[PDB]
């Protein structure tokens, strides 16, 4: 039925978004570690990461509005805190590795309920993931095979992400 | 599949509902013959059996709104007018047994979608229907059996149904 369909996708829509609200604490609370380890070059993609992920889980609430259902407010699991630079990359590719597998199965629900617009969407986030995968999976090889020297480098970076981003006042 | 059961269910409800609102049209088209004939009696028990099925349209439609759907407002299938007084009876025995029939199906229906509350309902209205059943079966055995020896007694009776229904002005 119609609105059997439409409950299906909407449950699938407020998984994700629960995993991306995960992911913009995890990946915001690593940041604040990088950043205060004086890692600018690193702290400013983890950030600019999670603002991805921010407009991920608003990407899936507005779907989720015009299906009729409520987007979730709660976060998937638990954040990790505490992590050393070496855990924090791998930890990452991990997420995103299971991010991009769980997605694609929500994608082939959409395409079992008829739901090709929230199908599409799920095609364009998991791009996304994967350019994000890719970044982790680098990161953790240079500092796998060039430890300290690759430290070195981005030791005392700018960790600007450009300018203040909008606000109210 | 929540959705999938309260729609098979408000299926039945709308089902229901219409035949109600069919029985109500054709009650009291009766009744309007039956009264112009002054057999009160007669024209009294149409009238309240045609209040009783008023208020299992009301209760259908309730229902369906509890659960997010929308009562109809068709009848179904067709009024017939004009019957004389024997087949007002034989039809009305006829048409209350095929209600018990469909709604017994109904029964089975809302039983099947693990909906508790719309059964007992079903439950309630079919004892109604039996009630129905039951009096135009020995009204229309009288009439067949006594002929204007029966309705000698019913002519000149009142058909007041009671107190004028209380209304807004
Ligand atoms: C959407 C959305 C969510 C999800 C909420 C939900 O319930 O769906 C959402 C959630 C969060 C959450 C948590 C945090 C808190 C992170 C933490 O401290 O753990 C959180 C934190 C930040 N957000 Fe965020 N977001 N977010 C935007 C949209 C969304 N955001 C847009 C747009 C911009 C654009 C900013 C700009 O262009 O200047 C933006 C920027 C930031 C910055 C960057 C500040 C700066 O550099 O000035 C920080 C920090
Ligand atoms: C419920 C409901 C329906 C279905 C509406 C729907 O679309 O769901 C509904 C539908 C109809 C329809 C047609 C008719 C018109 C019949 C015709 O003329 O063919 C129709 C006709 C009558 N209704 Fe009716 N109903 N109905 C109540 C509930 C419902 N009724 C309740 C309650 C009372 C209570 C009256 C009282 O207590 O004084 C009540 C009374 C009457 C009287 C009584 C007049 C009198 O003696 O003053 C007449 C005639
Ligand atoms: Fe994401
Ligand atoms: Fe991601
Ligand atoms: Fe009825
Ligand atoms: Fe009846």
């Amino acid at each position: 039925n119609r609105e059997d369909r439409k409950a299906k996708v909407i449950e699938v829509l407020n998984k994700a978004r629960a995993m991306e609200l995960h992911a913009i604490h995890q990946y915001m609370n690593q940041h604040y570690s990088l950043d205060d380890m004086d890692y600018g070059e690193l702290a400013a993609n983890m950030k600019l990461i999670a603002i991805d992920e921010m407009r991920h889980a608003e990407n899936f609430a507005e779907r989720i509005k015009e299906l009729g259902g409520e987007p979730t407010t709660q976060k998937e699991g638990k954040v990790v805190t505490g992590q050393a630079v070496p855990v924090i990359y791998e930890s990452d590719a991990d997420q995103e590795d299971a991010t991009i597998e769980a997605y694609s199965q929500f994608l082939k629900v959409c395409k079992e309920q008829g739901d090709i617009v929230t199908a599409r969407l799920f095609e364009r986030i998991i791009e996304e993931e994967q350019a994000h995968l890719t970044y982790y999976e680098n990161i953790g090889s240079h500092i796998k095979n060039l430890g300290d020297t690759y430290l070195a480098k981005i030791a005392g970076t700018p960790s600007s992400t450009g300018t203040a981003s909008k606000g109210f006042v």
